[PDB]
């Protein structure tokens, strides 16, 4: 939506829609404070995943996985976020019955 | 109705009767807060469906479903909402002794 | 009565009586927020019927039905108002001892 | 009475008597805010009658029936309330300890 | 005593009396708020009589009668009270014990 | 005492002793609020006997009797009042331990 | 005393003493408001004996008695009194422990 | 004491000592109301004597007993006061154990 | 002490020393509210004695005895108190434990 | 102490040394608002002794004995207190476990 | 300490130290309001000692004892206390497990 | 992020991304009031580290170790902080269902 | 410390160290107000101590013991002070786990 | 860190950093109110040690220990603090699971 998205969406919504640039589709299992993810490069201002404070560590390449794992489930929450480019593909499906996270996203992220 | 529709209904109305455009038949199962799906191009301002928070994923054609399934019951909430042209057909027939889903309709939309 | 009936009668009045174009016979199971049905054609504003909300979907013709049927007695609830011409026939006879539903009407409704 | 006899009675008065004209014996098993019935042709106003909402349909002639009946009892409430002319015959004897509904009437009516 | 008895008496009283014209014997069993029965020819105003609310409906002659039965008891509660001339002859003799029904009257009137 | 006695005693007084005339002896059972009974011919006014409403009723001549009787003992209670002549013999003897009734009087009553 | 007694002595007191005329010995079972009894001969005012209401009621003479009996003891409470001459003796005992009944009276009474 | 003794003693006092005149030895069993007995010849004002109100009666002479018997004890209570001239003797002894009644008196009593 | 005592001691004190007139030894058993005995020949203001209200009632003398017996136990409490001249001896023993009654008087009195 | 001590103690003090004319020891079984003794001639004022009233009565001298006994115990409470002279010798040993009244005084007593 | 000691110590002090004269050691069993003893010849002022009221009575010399016993333990609380010269001596060793008691004095004592 | 973190941070933030010079990873297992650690050479102000109190102590080089042991778990809190230059490397791993820990650091730390 | 400590110390402090003249090791089983002991030779003020208030009374030399002795333990508190010169040697060691007395101490004191 | 540390740490801070002259490593266990241990020169002001009141008596050197034992375990806690020079090693291991006492120091200390 906006720069930072800042926003508890509260769900999805009216999602501005674009070029895949600005706008990510940062879903996936979220709700653990993330204003926006991806953009801006500015302060977004910054995300906690996977509804939890894990997040991997490792670095991929410049721009690299940060990755909650949220419950036991299938929580491949990724972030790659470096603020290079970026690449990540989340994918959901937790406890079968769950509030849909069955639908799975990926992001694009330019900053440039 | 109006642009925007805004509204709960609160239930149908004195639809502002057209020609197939401006007013789209949104019904279905709904209620979770759809101002108005359809029309206008600008912001509706949106909707969730289904009286869920799932929609679909996939993109159909440009514009392209989104399908909240409500209950396990047959709920094939389709709004191929995109904007470009559109083309669905819901219907419903859920708890068979419902709020009387059992009608069904069809939406044409032109933005055009 | 008044152009829009616009009215819960409370019951039956002083039918304003006439010649059978702008009053009609609106009655039957009857109840839900209906203010008038028929005329006018400006706003009645709007009715529920049948003291429900479902109603016919199909198109008769150009006018066309609707249908809520209230219980699951015998309730044919139509009102093809379309707002061409106009022609209807409700009867009723619900739980047999009612308030008495009996009696039967029919409705006419020109516009023009 | 008066012209709209306007009036629960509360019973029976110094009915103001007459040639039949104005002043029509209303009476018989009532209750159901019968203003008057009869006279005027202008707005009584309205009555129900048998203390109940049900009232003969069919027409009779160009005046024509009208016939709440109340209980299970004989209740032959006529109101041939047309507004051409008039005639009706009710009579009265349901529970047979009643409010005397024994006597009954007949009731003349023209409004030229 | 006056024109219009207008009395509860309470009981009898200082009966003004007469020649048998205006004052009449209104007495037998009553209470059932009976201003004045007979005269004048003005507005008593209305009785009801018997402590009931009915009254005979046949027309003896012109003057005619009316007579609430009050208890099972012998009641003969008669006004053959037309507003012509007048006849009739109360009795009363019910609950034996009662609060003394005994004497018997008899009305005349002349209005003229 | 005064012209219309228009007392309850309270009980026997200083009966303001006379010729027979004005003052007479009203006493036996009485008690019903009787002013005087007797004298004047101007509103005494009026007494209820007997400790009832009962009285006699037939006209004996001009002058006329009235008679309560109080309860079931002897309780001839006569009061011949007209307003003609006058003549009655009371006596009083019921339960025999009484409030003193045994003592019996007689009214004489010329108004002339 | 005074003229009038007018007086509950409260009991016997500094008795006026006299000749026989004006003070007479009203004692005897008393109490029943009696003011004074004998004199004067304008208003005691009046006295109720014998702490009853009965009282004699033939004539004796002129002056002429009067008894009330108290209780079912000896109570021969006279009092002649008439307003002529005047002759009457009272004695009392009745429940022989009493308040001193005993001793008894005579009484002289000229008015003269 | 005084004149009139006016008093409760409360008891024995200062006995004003005299000749025998004045003061009176008005003591025995006494209490009931007595101001003074004998003296002045003026108003006492009066005594109740013996703790009764019973009183010698018949007339020993001119001046004359008077007694109260108080209890049945020996209660000769004398006070032979006409207002001539006086003799009386008392003594008392009820009670053995009483409040000392035993010694007694005599009085005299000269008005002269 | 003063001329009337007039005291309650409270018990005994600073008894005024003397020569054996004015002050008397009044004490033997006393309390009932003696002011002084003896002296004065004014009004002590008077005494009861012995704590009762019995007095001896013979005269002895011009001056003469009084003597209220207290108790059952041996009071012989005297006052030969006329007002002439006075010899009296008081002993006292009762209830042999008390208050020290033992020591016994002597009274002279002139009031010479 | 002082003239007269007047003085619960409130127990021995500095004792005014003395030659043994003013001062004298009063002590022995006290306490019975003796405020001094002995001196001064003039109003002590003045004491009860032995903690009783008792006191002895005989006269032994001119100056002459007085002897509360106080307890059962040995009580020889002397105050020959006269005011002529004065001898009197007090010992005291009563519950032998006592406060300590063992030691045993003498009085002089010049006032001289 | 000062003249007067005047004190409850508390407990021993700053004894003023001295040659023996002034201040003397006046402790033993003590504590019943002491003020000083010894010392001054002017009002200690008084004090009793022993915490009883009990002192040694007869006399020494001029000086002579005064010895309270406190309990039963060995109380030899002497002081010789006159006002000559003065010599005691004091020791103590009450309940053995006491408030040291055990350590003893002696009094000097000049008042010179 | 600042010179002093001077944080809690909440959790991982927008880390101000750097090259490794002033932030550093300070994390591992840590709350225990960290402001920052490393950086900068000005007060951070000081942390205690491993949620205790306990930390190395033998001096490694210049630099040298510190060691909060947190629980019984593999707690390496290492921080070598001396502030000469800096080598650490933490990782973590607990109960190993906790705040995920498993993810390790290094600290580089040039003040220079 | 001060002068005269005066000193609850609390506990001990910043002596203030000395050459042993002044300050002096007052310490032992102590607490019993002892402001300061020893010094000065002005009012320490004066100190109880042992914590109880027996001290030891027989005289050493000029300057001399005391010793209260504290519980059963060994309590050997001394201060031998006079105020000449001055020796004491203390030490503690009662309830063996107690608050640590066993360190034991010496007093040297001059005052000059 | 400042001169007087005068500080509850309130625990170990950015201690700072020295040659090993003014700040000492004063901890072992420790608490009892100790501000400053070592220097200053002035005061610390004082501290106990060993969060006890014990602490050793006999002199080292001149500068000399002290030693608070704290609980049973080791607790060698000295401070040899004399204010000479200085040197003390502590070590502190009590029970096992403690707040990390594990660790020793050792203290320097010039004033110089």
């Amino acid at each position: 939506l906006e720069v930072g998205r800042n926003s508890p969406y509260d769900y999805r919504i009216k999602s501005v829609v674009y070029n895949p640039v600005n706008v990510v589709k940062i879903d996936a299992v979220a709700g653990v404070a993330t204003h926006i993810v991806v953009a801006p490069d500015e302060t977004y201002i910054t995300h906690a995943f996977g509804d939890s404070e894990s997040r991997t560590f490792a670095h991929k390449m410049n721009h690299f996985f940060v990755k909650p794992k949220q419950a036991m489930s299938d929580t491949n929450l990724v972030i790659v976020t470096d603020k290079r480019t970026y690449n990540i593909v989340l994918h959901f499906i937790g406890e079968e019955t769950k509030k849909n996270a069955d639908g799975t996203v990926s992001k694009s992220f330019i900053e440039t």
